[PDB]
C-alpha cells in the first residue's frame, strides 16, 4: 500500500529542557517557527505526500459527489427583531457563507442586508461576532480573515445598508456592547505587537483591555474603560442591562465557567463615559459564574454554578448584595443542567434544560420562577433561539442526528401558548426513517457510567462486521448533544458505517462535577472513558478494532492521539483535527495560556509529573508486541490556525513517522495535511469544509478498504 517515503526531517538532538529534574528532548523544536524556510519546506514536503494519498481511489469523488448534492439544502438561523426589522441568516445551499437578510415584518419581501461571498472568491472572508445598536438603526460587525481569531470591527447604518468609515483593529476574543444612548460601541482589543498579527503567528496574548468606540471617531480616541496592568491574562467583556442603566464587566481568566461581575450604573458617571469607569466590584473573585439574565431597578437575575454544579438562576439585588441575601428564584435540579436562560416580553424566562444529553424548553415566570409552559421537543439540541426583553414572540431551532431540524415561533402576546413550525427542510437522499439513534450508559473503568449515542441502520446485526466511526472531544464544560451531520450519514448510509459519540467526563453533561471529572489531575479520566467506549461497541458486537475510527477536534485531538499512543490495539484509523500536542510548550502561544483551567501548565512540578504521562508528543513509542502496530492517523490543522498553533500538529507527525513511521512492521500510514487560507474551523467556507470531510472519509476508505454502497 505505501508507495511513498517519509520526508527527511531534521532532528536537534541538542533541544533539551530540564522540567523539575525530568529531562524532556524535543527535537523538533524549530517547528515552531511558522515563518522559517525549514518550517515552510516540512510543510511543503508533508502535503506532497498525503494529497495524493487521499486523491488517488475513487472513493473520495464519490464521496465529494455525494456530499455536494446531499449538503445542498436550505439553511436558515431563527428570525430575530431588531428595531423596526427583522433579520435572519440564509444559506441556499452551497454559498461559502450564509447571508444576513432584513425584512421590514413577518409578511414582508427579504433583501440581503451583508452578503460576506462578495468578500472574498474563495469564501475565506467571515462574519466573526456582531452587535445592533438598542434602537435596531445602526449596525456592529467582525470580519476574520483566512479563519483567523483576528477580527476587524466595521460598521454600517441598517437605513439603506449604508458603510461607514468606522473600523477597529487589534480586535480579539471581544465583547460587542452598544450604549442605550446610541452614541459608541464597548468592545475589546490587545496592545501593538512585534511581527504579524495576521494568524499566521504564535505570539501570546496578554493585557486585552476594554473600549469604547464612539461612531464618527477614529479608534485611536477611544476610550480606555478598564484594564489589568498586574493581570495580563484577565480579559474583562462589557454588556449593557436591558434598560441601559448599567454595564456589566464579566472578568474571566482562563477557561472555567467562572467569573468576576463587576457594574458601573451609568447615571453616576460625572460626564458621561470619558475614561477608567467607577467600577462597583460585586463579585471580586473568580469562585463562580454570575451570567446576566435581566434585571428588574436594582434586582438582578444570573444564572449560576456558585455551589450549584447543574446551575440554578439567582436574584443578587445590588442594593442588599451579601450573598446570605441573594434570593434562589430558580433551584437547581438534581440531575438536569441548566444551559441557557433567557428574558422575553418582559417578565417571562426561558430556561433551556440538558436532559441525559437532550435539550428540553419551558416556560416561566420571572416574578417567582414558576413553570409555566413546557414546549415540547423531539429528541435533539436547540442550537438557536431569538427573544429579549422588549420582544413579545420567540424562535428557536431544533435539530438531531437524522434531521436538519425545524425552526419554531411562538407569539408570546396570545393567551394560549402554541409554537408552531416556521421553517422545517429535509433532505431528500436520506430517509431517516431507515436509521435509528439509540442512547446506551457504558461503564468505565471506575465504574462511572458515560452515555452514548449510536446511530445506525434498521436491522442490523451485530456480528463486528461494520465499519464505525466514533467521536469525542472531553473537556471545557461542552456538552456534545445531537446535530445533524451529512457528512456522518453519508458514512452511514454509503459506507455502511455506525455512528457514536461517546459523553465522555470532562464535558458539561451532568455540569460541573462532569467537567471536574475530566481535568487536572484527572484528564485521564477522559482517555478512559473514550476507550471503554470503543471496547462497549467492539464488545456488543458493533464493529471490531480493524474496522473502527476514532474522531475529535482541538481537546477532541488531543483525545484520540492520546488514545492512539495508549490502545494502539484498539482502533484501525484516527482522524485527529486541530489537536493539542505538546501538553509541556500549549501555554506559550496565542490564548493557550487559557487552558490551564483544564490542564494544569508544565510549571508546575505537579501539573508535569500529570502532563508528561499523556502529552501525545512525548508518548510515541513503538508497540511491544510483534502483533501490534499503530493505527492510520490523519492529523488535520491549517496555516491560520491561531488557537491551536499549527506546529502542534507539526512536531507530532515529525515524531509519529520517525519513532512509529521507520519501523518495519509499521504499514499503516502516519500524515498530516495542513491546508491553506484557514484556521480553526470557526467560519470556513462550504467549499473547504466538503473538501475536507472528502478526505477524512477517503482516508478511512482507503486505510480500512471499505467498499462505496451506492
Amino acid at each position: 500500500m505505501l508507495s511513498f517515503q517519509y520526508p527527511d526531517v531534521y532532528r536537534d538532538e541538542t533541544a533539551i529542557q530540564d522540567y523539575h529534574g525530568h529531562k524532556v528532548c524535543d527535537p523538533y523544536a524549530w517547528l515552531e517557527d511558522p515563518d522559517s524556510e525549514q518550517t515552510k519546506a516540512f510543510v511543503e514536503a508533508q502535503n506532497k505526500i498525503t494529497v495524493p494519498f487521499l486523491e488517488q481511489c475513487p472513493i473520495r469523488g464519490l464521496y465529494k459527489e455525494r456530499m455536494t448534492e446531499l449538503y445542498d439544502y436550505p439553511k436558515y438561523s431563527c428570525h430575530f427583531k431588531k428595531g423596526k426589522r427583522y433579520f435572519y441568516f440564509y444559506n441556499t445551499g452551497l454559498q461559502n457563507q450564509r447571508v444576513l437578510y432584513v425584512q421590514d415584518s413577518l409578511e414582508g419581501e427579504a433583501r440581503v442586508f451583508l452578503d460576506p461571498n462578495i468578500l472574498s472568491d474563495d469564501g475565506t472572508v467571515a462574519l466573526r461576532g456582531y452587535a445592533f445598536s438598542e434602537d435596531g438603526e445602526y449596525f456592529a460587525y467582525g470580519l476574520s480573515a483566512s479563519g483567523s481569531d483576528w477580527v476587524t470591527i466595521k460598521f454600517m447604518k441598517v437605513d439603506g445598508a449604508k458603510e461607514l468609515p468606522d473600523v477597529l483593529e487589534r480586535v480579539k476574543f471581544s465583547c460587542m456592547a452598544w450604549t442605550h444612548d446610541g452614541k459608541g460601541m464597548f468592545y475589546n482589543a490587545y496592545p501593538q505587537q512585534d511581527g504579524k498579527s495576521d494568524g499566521t503567528e504564535t505570539s501570546t496574548n496578554l493585557h486585552q483591555k476594554l473600549y469604547y468606540h464612539v461612531l464618527g471617531t477614529d479608534q485611536s480616541e477611544d476610550i480606555l474603560c478598564a484594564e489589568f496592568p498586574d493581570e495580563p491574562k484577565w480579559m474583562g467583556g462589557a454588556e449593557l442591562s436591558d434598560d441601559g442603566r448599567y454595564v456589566l464587566l464579566s472578568i474571566r481568566e482562563g477557561c472555567d465557567p467562572v467569573n468576576r461581575l463587576w457594574y458601573c450604573d451609568l447615571q453616576q458617571e460625572s460626564n458621561g463615559i470619558t475614561g477608567i469607569l467607577k467600577w462597583v466590584k460585586l463579585i471580586d473573585n473568580f469562585e463562580g459564574e454570575y451570567d446576566y439574565v435581566t434585571n428588574e431597578g436594582t434586582v438582578f437575575t444570573f444564572k449560576t454554578n456558585r455551589h450549584s454544579p447543574n446551575y440554578r438562576l439567582i436574584n443578587i439585588d445590588f442594593t442588599d448584595p451579601e450573598e446570605s441575601k441573594w434570593k434562589v428564584l430558580v433551584p437547581e435540579h438534581e440531575k438536569d443542567v441548566l444551559e441557557w436562560v433567557a428574558c422575553v416580553r418582559s417578565n417571562f424566562l426561558v430556561l433551556c434544560y440538558l436532559h441525559d444529553v437532550k435539550n428540553t424548553l419551558q416556560l416561566h415566570d420571572l416574578a417567582t420562577g414558576a413553570l409555566l409552559k413546557i414546549f415540547p421537543l423531539e429528541v435533539g439540541s436547540v442550537v438557536g433561539y431569538s427573544g429579549q426583553k422588549k420582544d413579545t414572540e420567540i424562535f428557536y431551532q431544533f435539530t438531531s442526528f437524522l434531521s436538519p431540524g425545524i425552526i419554531y415561533h411562538c407569539d408570546l402576546t396570545k393567551e394560549e401558548l402554541e409554537p408552531r413550525v416556521f421553517r422545517e427542510v429535509t433532505v431528500k437522499g436520506i430517509d431517516a426513517s431507515d436509521y435509528q439513534t439509540v442512547q446506551i450508559f457504558y461503564p468505565s473503568k471506575d465504574g462511572t457510567k458515560i452515555p452514548m449515542f449510536i446511530v445506525h441502520k434498521k436491522g442490523i446485526k451485530l456480528d463486528g462486521s461494520h465499519p464505525a466511526f466514533l467521536y469525542g472531544y472531553g473537556g471545557f464544560n461542552i456538552s456534545i448533544t445531537p446535530n445533524y451531520s451529512v457528512s456522518r450519514l453519508i458514512f452511514v448510509r454509503h459506507m455502511g458505517g455506525v455512528l457514536a459519540v461517546a459523553n465522555i467526563r470532562g464535558g458539561g453533561e451532568y455540569g460541573e462535577t462532569w467537567h471536574k471529572g475530566g481535568i487536572l489531575a484527572n484528564k485521564q479520566n477522559c482517555f478512559d472513558d473514550f476507550q471503554c467506549a470503543a471496547e462497549y461497541l467492539i464488545k456488543e458486537g458493533y464493529t471490531s478494532p480493524k474496522r473502527l475510527t476514532i474522531n475529535g477536534g482541538s481537546n477532541g485531538g488531543l483525545l484520540v492521539a492520546t488514545c492512539a499512543n495508549q490502545r494502539p490495539d484498539l482502533f484501525g484509523c484516527v482522524i485527529a483535527q486541530v489537536g493539542v500536542m505538546d501538553m509541556l510548550k500549549f501555554h506559550k502561544y496565542t490564548i493557550g495560556h487559557a487552558w490551564t483551567t483544564d490542564y494544569g501548565c508544565s510549571d508546575s512540578k505537579q501539573h508535569f509529573e500529570w502532563l508528561i504521562k499523556y502529552s501525545p508528543l512525548h508518548n510515541v513509542k513503538l508497540p511491544e508486541a510483534d502483533d501490534i502496530q499503530y493505527p492510520s492517523m490523519l492529523l488535520l490543522t491549517a496555516d491560520h490556525d491561531d488557537r491551536v498553533v499549527p506546529l502542534h500538529s507539526l512536531k507530532f507527525i515529525a515524531t509519529l513517522q520517525y519513532i512509529v513511521g521507520r519501523s518495519r512492521k509499521q504499514n499503516n500510514p502516519l500524515l498530516i495535511h495542513v491546508d491553506t487560507k484557514a484556521g480553526h474551523g470557526a467560519g470556513k467556507p462550504t467549499a473547504k469544509v466538503i473538501e475536507e470531510v472528502s478526505d477524512m472519509f477517503a482516508f478511512i476508505a482507503r486505510c480500512l478498504n471499505i467498499d462505496w454502497i451506492p
